[PDB]
This record gives C-alpha cells, sequence and structure tokens, in this order.
C-alpha cells in the first residue's frame, strides 16, 4: 500500500497533481522535487510559481503536513513507494522528427537517477499530457536495473493527465476519467491496483480505466487530437460565416444541439494554444509517418494547418481594415495567455499575432491580468529580437492605460475582466476613428457599434 | 393555422416525416405526393416502399384517415395550406461543380408547379438532409410568382430534417433539434410561427431553433460534416491500432469518457455510407472553393479522403490475407445496406468493397435481411456491368446458404442478426481454413478464434 | 545491401541469403558482404564517371541504370544512421556513442569516401558526443575529414579520438561498428558492457560480431541484414 508519493517535476502538471493527492489523501505523504531550486523555493513561499484558481488554498492547507517541496531529488527517490515522472519532453529542433517529435532526454535522465537511488522496489508512473513512448523508455531503463540487481523490483505505469490549465483544481478533484496503463503480469496488476487505490480515495471506480501501457498513451494522444480538431473545425467554419453573412456563434449553437456531437469545445477563436494540442497533433502526425500511414498523417495535419491559417488571417484582417498601415500606430492588446485564468503563455496565439503586428512596425501596449511581464518580453524576444521588443513593446498593468491613445484594440484571451470594462470611456480616450478586433467572441458587437467603434469579430461578417 | 399539409416527395424524408405529423396532429390532413405513381401505389399497399422500424404501424394506423398518398399533384397543391418539398437534388455529373454540387432541377420544377396550382397564399417549406441554396431557388421562383399575380402570397422556409435512417420513427418523435429558417419580416416571422406551432404538438419549445434561411441551411451542412468527421477520425486511428497492437474499441471507449468529446458516433467501420454524409461534405468543399477558401475546402476534403482510404485498405487487406488470390473463391458477404435496420443502399460501403472483390474475380454470395435483390443487382451493375454481375454475384435469402462452401466471410453491415448466428455450423460448412473479416466490429474475435477461424477485424492488429 | 533491408523486414538473414546465392558459380561467392556502404577513392568516383559518360553519349537509360548503384549506397548509409537514432527512442542528444572504425575498409589508414564520415556526421547533427577509435587512421586525418563535412567548431565540441577501443566505449550509450578490423572481433565485450551505460546498445554495420553472444551478455544488439526481433 502506497503511503509515500514523490513526483519529479514541479510544473503545471506535477504541482497541481500532487496538491490534490495530498488534499484528498490525509494518510499519504506527497513530496514534489525539481531540478530548479529557485522554483521549489517559490512553491514553499506565499507566491507560487504558477497561477491556478484554487491552488493557493489547497497548497497552503497541506504544505508542511503531508505536502512537501524539496530540491533533494535522491533523498526523495530513496524514500518513495511510488514516483511520478512529470518533466518536459521538448520538441526536437534537429535530426529525425525535427519540429515534430518529442525529445526524451529528461525522462531518461530521471529514470537513471531513479535506478541509481531507488534502493528498493518502486512503482514509477509517467504522468504528462502528451505521452508518446515515454513510459516505454522509462521501462527500458528500469528493467535493466532490475536485471542487474534483482533487489530493485520496478513496475512502470502510464497515467496521463487530463487536467486543463485554468480549471486544474476542478478537473483534478472531479475528473471525467482516470487512465492507467501497465504491463499485464502479476507484478504489473498489483502496481496498477495500488495506483487505483490511491485515486479511489476520491474518484469513483466506474471512472477509472485500466489497460496496457501503450493503449493508455495512444488514447491520450488521440483524445487530445480530437479536442484540437473540434476547435479547428469550428474555426474553419468561422471563415464561411464571415463570407456569407452567418454568425459562427449561431452555427455552433445549432450544431451543439446534436447530443452525438456535443455542445462543448465549439467556441471559435484566434487559434488554440497551450503546451498540449500543437505538440500532440504533430506527435500523432510524426507517429503516423513512421508507421507508413501517410493518409493518416495528412488528415491530422489539417488541424494544425487550419490553426496556423486562423492566426494568420486574423492578423492580416487587422492590418487590411486599418488601410494596410499600422506603422507607428499604438495598438492595445487585451490578453497574452493562451487561455483565461492562467499565466501560462506556451504556444499562445497572442505571440504570433503580436509578432505579425511588430513586423508592421506597430507600437503595442499589452495587458494581461496574470502573465508575468518578464515572461511576455522573453516570449516576444525569442520570436523577434531583444531590440525589436524594446522599440515596439510596452507592457501595461492597467488595460485603460494600454487603450489610452490607441488606434485599435485586439482581444486575444477570453478573460472575463475584458467583458466588464467601460468601453464607452475607452472609446473617448482612443484615437478616432477607433477600431476593435475580437478574437475571442466575448464582446457585444451591437453595443460596441452604438458606442462608435469600427468593430470586428471572428465569425462575424465585417459589414 | 395550418390544417392541410402536402409534401412533394414520398421518399425516405417525405414519407416518414408526414407519417409522424399525422400521428401527432389529429386535426391536420397530410397528403404525400410524388411524381412516381408506382411508388404512390406501394405507399397505398400493404408493402410500403421503404423499410423503417415502426413505420409500418404508423402509416397503417392512419393510411386513409388523415394521411393519404395521392398521384393527383395539382389538386393536392391547390388545397394545401403548407407544402413540404422533399425531392432529389442529385449530384451533378457534368459542368460546374461536377460530382460535388447538387442539381436543383427537380426542386425548381416543383416550385414552378406550386406557382401554377397554388391559387392562393401558401407556406412553402424546403425539407431535406443536405440543403444548400435549395430554399433560395424556391424563393427566387415564388417571389417572382407573387409579383406577377399578387394574389399568391408566398413565404419560403428552410426546415432541414434531422432523422437518421433505421431510427427514423424514434428520431422524428423525439428530435434533438428542429431547425427552422425564415425571412426576417412580419410575414416571414408569422410563417415560422405557424410551422413552430405544428411541431409544438409533440416537440418541446427548447429544441426548436429559429433563425434566418441561410443560417438554417449552413447549420445543417456543418452539423452533418461534424458527424462525418468523427467517423473518419476514429477510422484513421483504427489503422494506427492495427499497426501498433492496440484495440480501436478500447481507444474509442477511453476517448468518449470526455464529456467535451462525447461518447457517441465513435464506432469504427469499413466506411460511412448514406445519401447524406458524402454529399454533404463534398457540398461543403465545393462551397468553400467558391468562397476562395481552399484552406477550408482542403481541411474538410480529408474526411472524404479517409473514408475512401478506409474502404480501399479494408478490401486490400482481405485479398492480401488470402495470399493475394481470390480467383474463383466463394466469398460470403454479410450485409449490403449502408447501416442496420434499413433497406437503403445509397453510397453503401458494401458496393465499393464488393466491386473490389469482383475485380479480383471472386464469386460473391451476398445476404442482407432487408435490401431488395433487384436493388443490389442494379447497384452492382452500375459500378461494374450487368455482365460482370451475372458471372460473379449470387444473392441469398439465408446467411447460412451464403456462407456454405465459402472461403471467407466479410461483415459489412452491423445487423444484429449476424451476432446470433451459429458460427460453429458456419465454420463446419466453409472451406478449410475459413477466414472472416469484421468491418463493423460486432463479432467476438476470441470466440471466432476458438472455433478455428482465421479471424480479422478493423482496428485489431492481425497478429 | 538492398537485399539486406528485405531480410530485416521479413525475418531472414543476409548472411544466409548471401551464402546461398554465392554457391552459384555463375554469380560467384566473393563480394557479397553487406555493409553500411562502400567507400574508397574508386567505386563512387567510377560509377559517377560511368554515369556521366553515358549522359554525354545520349544513353540516359544506361546512366539511370548505373546511378542506382550510388542511390542504394547513399540510402544504405542514411537508413543505418536513422536506425541507430530510432532504436534509441529518437534521442541521442548529448549521449556518448563509441565508433569502432573510421577507415573505408580494414588494413588501411585510407579514409577517402569512408562511410564512417557520413554516419558520424548524422550523429553529430543529433548532438551526440562521439568517441572514435580506429587502429590505423591518423587522428588529424579524422578531424580534418569530419570538419570538412561539418565545421571545425562542431568537431571540437562533439568529437574525441581515442587510441584504445575500451576508452572509447567506457561510459558510452552505444557502440557503432563501421569498419571490419579483425581487432574488433576478439574484444572483451563483457567488460565493455559492464563499463557502458545500461542498457547498452551496439549496432554492427559490418556483420563481424556474434549477435547471439552479444544478446546473452545483455546488449541491445542490432546488425545490418538482421531483423531487430
Ligand atoms: O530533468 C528534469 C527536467 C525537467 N524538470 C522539471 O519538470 C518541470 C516541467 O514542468 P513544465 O511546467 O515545464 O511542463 P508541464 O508540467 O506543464 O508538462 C506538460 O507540458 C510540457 C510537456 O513536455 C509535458 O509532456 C506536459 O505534461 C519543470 O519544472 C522542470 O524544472 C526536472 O525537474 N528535471
Ligand atoms: O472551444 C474552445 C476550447 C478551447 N479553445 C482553446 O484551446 C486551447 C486549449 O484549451 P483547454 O481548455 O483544452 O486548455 P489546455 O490546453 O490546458 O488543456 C488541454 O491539454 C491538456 C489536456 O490534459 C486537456 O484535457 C486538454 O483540454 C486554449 O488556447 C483555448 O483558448 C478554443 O479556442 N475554443
Ligand atoms: O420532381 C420530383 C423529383 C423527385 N420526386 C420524388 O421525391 C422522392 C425523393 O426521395 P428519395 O428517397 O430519393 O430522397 P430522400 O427523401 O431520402 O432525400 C434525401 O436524399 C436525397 C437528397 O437529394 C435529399 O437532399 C435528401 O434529403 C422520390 O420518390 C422521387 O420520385 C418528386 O416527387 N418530384
Ligand atoms: O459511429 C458511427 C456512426 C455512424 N456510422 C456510419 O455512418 C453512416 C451514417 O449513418 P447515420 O447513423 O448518420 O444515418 P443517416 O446517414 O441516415 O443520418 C445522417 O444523415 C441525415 C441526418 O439528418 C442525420 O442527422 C445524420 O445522422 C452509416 O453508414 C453508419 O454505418 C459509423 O460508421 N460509425
Ligand atoms: O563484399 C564487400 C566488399 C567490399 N566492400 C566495401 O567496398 C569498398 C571497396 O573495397 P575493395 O576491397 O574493393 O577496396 P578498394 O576500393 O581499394 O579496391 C577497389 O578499387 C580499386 C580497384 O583497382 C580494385 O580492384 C577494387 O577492388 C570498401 O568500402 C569495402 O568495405 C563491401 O562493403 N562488401
Amino acid at each position: 500500500k502506497v503511503s509515500k508519493v514523490v513526483c519529479v517535476g514541479a510544473g503545471y502538471v506535477g504541482g497541481p497533481t500532487c496538491a490534490m493527492i495530498a488534499h484528498k489523501c490525509p494518510h499519504i505523504t506527497v513530496t514534489v522535487v525539481d531540478m530548479n531550486t529557485a522554483k521549489i523555493a517559490e512553491w514553499n513561499s506565499d507566491k507560487l510559481p504558477i497561477y491556478e484558481p484554487g491552488l493557493d488554498e489547497i497548497v497552503f492547507a497541506a504544505r508542511g503536513r503531508n505536502l512537501f517541496f524539496s530540491s533533494d531529488i535522491p533523498k526523495a527517490i530513496a524514500e518513495a513507494d511510488l514516483i511520478f515522472i512529470s518533466v518536459n519532453t521538448p520538441t526536437k529542433m534537429y535530426g529525425r522528427g525535427k519540429g515534430m517529435a518529442p525529445d526524451l532526454k529528461y525522462v531518461e535522465s530521471v529514470s537513471r537517477t531513479i535506478a541509481q537511488y531507488a534502493g528498493g522496489p518502486k512503482i514509477v508512473v509517467e504522468k504528462s499530457t502528451v505521452p508518446v513512448k515515454a513510459a516505454e523508455s522509462i521501462g527500458c531503463i528500469l528493467r535493466e536495473a532490475q536485471k542487474n540487481n534483482e533487489n530493485l523490483k520496478f513496475q512502470v505505469l502510464s497515467n496521463p493527465e487530463f487536467l486543463a490549465e485554468g480549471t486544474a483544481m476542478k478537473d483534478l478533484a472531479n475528473p471525467d476519467r482516470v487512465l492507467i496503463g501497465g504491463e499485464s503480469s502479476p507484478e504489473g496488476l498489483q502496481a496498477v491496483a495500488e495506483l487505483v487505490r490511491i485515486y479511489e480515495n476520491w474518484v469513483p471506480r466506474n471512472r477509472i480505466i485500466t489497460t496496457n501501457t501503450w493503449s493508455s498513451e495512444l488514447s491520450k494522444l488521440v483524445a487530445n487530437a480530437f479536442l484540437a480538431q473540434r476547435i479547428s473545425s469550428i474555426n474553419s467554419i468561422s471563415a464561411v460565416c464571415e463570407a456569407t453573412g452567418a454568425e459562427i456563434s449561431e452555427v455552433a449553437h445549432a450544431v451543439g444541439y446534436d447530443t452525438r456531437i456535443g455542445s462543448k469545445f465549439l467556441q471559435a477563436s484566434v487559434g488554440f494554444g497551450g503546451s498540449c494540442f500543437q505538440k500532440d497533433v504533430l506527435s500523432l502526425v510524426y507517429l503516423c509517418e513512421s508507421l507508413n500511414l501517410p493518409q493518416v498523417a495528412d488528415y491530422w495535419q489539417g488541424v494544425i494547418n487550419i490553426n496556423n491559417w486562423q492566426r494568420r488571417r486574423f492578423a492580416d484582417k487587422i492590418i487590411a481594415e486599418l488601410f494596410n498601415t499600422v506603422t507607428d500606430k499604438k495598438i492595445a492588446i487585451f490578453g497574452f495567455a493562451f487561455k483565461k485564468n492562467t499565466g501560462d503563455t506556451r504556444e499562445s496565439s497572442a505571440i504570433h499575432v503580436i509578432k505579425h503586428l511588430m513586423e508592421e512596425h506597430a507600437k503595442l501596449s499589452v495587458y494581461d491580468p496574470k502573465v508575468q511581464k518578464s515572461q511576455m518580453l522573453n516570449d516576444l524576444a525569442s520570436v523577434t529580437s531583444a531590440q525589436d521588443v524594446e522599440r515596439l513593446i510596452t507592457v501595461e498593468s492597467d488595460p485603460y492605460a494600454a487603450a489610452r491613445g490607441a488606434h485599435a484594440i485586439v482581444v486575444l484571451t477570453e478573460w472575463d475582466e475584458f467583458v466588464e470594462l467601460n468601453y464607452s470611456q475607452i472609446h473617448n480616450d482612443m484615437q478616432h476613428p477607433a477600431a476593435i478586433f475580437d478574437g475571442r467572441l466575448i464582446l457585444d458587437q451591437k453595443a460596441l457599434r452604438e458606442i462608435g467603434f469600427r468593430t470586428f469579430a471572428i465569425g462575424t461578417s465585417p459589414d
């Protein structure tokens, strides 16, 4: 029976996951470790290294009791009964599968430390949002360790995470499902049962799916791709609505009435972001190519092609509607995170849209309620340059200051705060005529028009 | 208030729809008309021209009371309050959008007939499963008619049909949504109000969507495409399962637990059929190309590409597993309809699969519980030839006669009857070794393996 | 070499096929030894010279025919390096890989058109750190060869040359055999296995090692012309 859980990786996955375990399992001790010593110190402070609604209350109530953050990875490894691995698998920027395949270097190095410091039987659980052959590389390394020293009985399991950032605590406390994969053997079934037993402290058995290792990873890979496909499908139709005088919001509403389709994840946008979806579909495309399934690869590649096309055509419409010139024009950007209720900016559509406007020599004032300032500048500099950010980018802590004197507003993240702003007062303090471009479909187009905006929105005909 | 309903078109749409209207509206007289007087006679005989579960009880229940099938089109039109148009819009086999766009020649002719014989104000409602600009052509003709003879006050509505065949009576009685589009004017809103009034005799208000005409048609066109994309998405992953040793049934089960995705319409198959999905997706592709949106057109084209690829690779695997030769081998085919619980064969996957086996000079014995023999032979002759069908095709009324002496069984339609067969008796009376290929995932592979079959199924690795 | 891929895909052994093929005196039994690809200052230059002669004689069909000899050789080198990377979970980033052999064949210091150059470059482009041992090739010759296809700086950070095969293999994740030196047969592969990272992989591009013996030592062992199962 597991009573000591360790997780290597104190990120958006590892942190929240362990916090919920400690919150729901009083008799389990949870220790989170990370190579980043400064990041662990933040987890132990009153300002956590990430923003998640409800995370502070959960962590502060468990930290020091049964939830711990340490930088002594070997000590945690040695004392664990079960060890989560939740580290990066950054995409390969060279070689085979360049720009498509994950690089497993971190997963393997952690596995070697586990082999080096386990000192006894361990259950090792790979937990990420895009697992593709990651558990197989852990098992490869661990099997050898057992082979070389039979005192180290290791069972490797696959338990991908399903949380969405911004709703992580709600998702972790009441998941639609829990997916666990392991080898079909006596020791494998026992290890799965002990992980199931942990989740059964708060997850009903009928929502826990157990299978083999590869099925678990493939199901996660396919599930993520299905979600991205819904977004790209409704986004592709948003262009049809603009061209024919229909409203994508009405089309999505009518489509969702079919219970066979479902009504969720039919919200058009400037394009999906996040560390999961693009990496996931490209990983599926790369997997299919390596299996000699070109037909399949082409099918799923369309989800990425539409996403890139949606971002590009949105930025182009901004420029075209401003008479093809934004040179030296101040433009306010509402939103930088890839979705609301998070400070995470990985693969945010705001990065690509702002870059396009920078290439037009616009001066951009960006506001986001939660994204760190240094994070925005590093993101923008890595796609352009440090100098380009210095001349063109201004970061504001107040949306009215960003809009003051601006020629245009661009909404890129669906923060609820952006709905409740005083757009009448904003219109008085902008340059005239004032334009606004809604890339998230959260604003009242008719009301903005009556205020006097030249107003535009994805999925609405520009006239 | 409407009390006299006419529908021009006594097919799979017009017939069932009118039956349900009469069944739920005792005070409304519904007359179904059709150019085919022979088809009308079948509606008036004890063998209805289509098979739909529960349809026989309902028509029979009212055939003669308030529901009638007539061949006198002018008298029915002149006496009607509301007129459904549910006729064919066959795909163009030449000229612009050849093999992609519908031919509205019949819809137009019907509108002209209505104009000639209305003799008074009428509500005209275009009702089909793939509406694309059909209602606008009706209105173009009828608006002209009104202008010329002002006595004729016409209002054209779009009311797509949401039923799925095989479950038509249940769908018509409890639809997920009723979609109605109309002109935004006093007369337009009133015309919608009276059609909404009809459906409210048995459909709750919260499932009735009212919008403008074009929004109604685009919503139906997009909803069908979303449905087809789910099937193509799961079919593409079934090849990944075959290549990597996973089971598509397990993957689909795990995917469907996400309420954002939904668990329905994830059943893999040899490929989707029916007069709707392919016609609809190709119609969307053509619409996009016309709007200068190749990007969008290409995205949705992938749904068709996968469907063709799924049929092709399934037939290719059958031949490859029989050592690349089926010359003069008897092969039993279980299923010909495009889905279960219907006699409809339009765009059935069995047509293309049987054609592939015919080109390999196989002798095929086909059994389907409901498809007319003459229907199969005409379908197969139109893609090959009457002479080819004579030499290679045998139609059986008994599945055991089809399987007797066969080298292989190929399951193409998910009829419940195929599960409950005595596969021990079938195995004993087949050639040995006996092979079986499940293109619908309805059979127990382990059980077939235990009987002694060389057994295969889409989405299961063939070893 | 082209048939060696067919063996890998269907579970046959290229050594056995070559042995059976060579028993026909009309074919002859010599020169049927599979490899990562032929090298030397002669063959590639010669076939390319023959191809060019045929093009100038307006004999393209003939030119296309002989060009296939070069195409397969390049394809054999590329797919071998790709198999190394794919078998190591598609990542060799910063992994130490030992290279056994640099000369284009055994019993010479000549490196001209050696297949080892092309294979090492592919591993360099994957950011692997390569430790090279060859019994006769000059150290300066290897470094100049590798730098001329990549860059001097790339060679400085990624290439180290050893005078002892055990030093090259010490701490390595994989062994890659590229030249058929007899010395490589009689090495102590158990001691090498103990001093490598675990699990240890070995890729035989010359078909000189005993696969069954390497497997029993505990290697993940691979060889051109043997199915990796
Ligand atoms: O060797 C390592 C590598 C990485 N890490 C740590 O692992 C953590 C990774 O967390 P991140 O927030 O970067 O990523 P997430 O936890 O959100 O993971 C998610 O996105 C990145 C993808 O590669 C993962 O597959 C996915 O689960 C970092 O804090 C990093 O410091 C180690 O502790 N050791
Ligand atoms: O309807 C929608 C839904 C989502 N999106 C966008 O798509 C992106 C992803 O949004 P999600 O809510 O899925 O957030 P995440 O990317 O964190 O979660 C996703 O990846 C990790 C998996 O474990 C989750 O199950 C999956 O939802 C965001 O950029 C969001 O703005 C839309 O544009 N429209
Ligand atoms: O001018 C005409 C043409 C055709 N018809 C009749 O209308 C009936 C059409 O019924 P079908 O079963 O062929 O078609 P459905 O009712 O299933 O309609 C469905 O498939 C065909 C597509 O064109 C439609 O868009 C779709 O809704 C036929 O019986 C035909 O004889 C007329 O009454 N008048
Ligand atoms: O999970 C599935 C679902 C369906 N299918 C196949 O897809 C094809 C379509 O079957 P449907 O159940 O959609 O039947 P229909 O085509 O008659 O109905 C469809 O078109 C008319 C619309 O009004 C309906 O809403 C739509 O479902 C069938 O061949 C079926 O076998 C699958 O292969 N897998
Ligand atoms: O069976 C074999 C034989 C040779 N090879 C390779 O082919 C390449 C050539 O080796 P050789 O033994 O032909 O050596 P050389 O290239 O020096 O001689 C060759 O070119 C010069 C001519 O004069 C010689 O007659 C010719 O043999 C080497 O890379 C060798 O490893 C194989 O891969 N398999």
